[PDB]
């Protein structure tokens, strides 16, 4: 599930 600047 994507964080602010980071997709995982």
């Amino acid at each position: 599930d994507c964080f602010w600047x980071y997709c995982v």
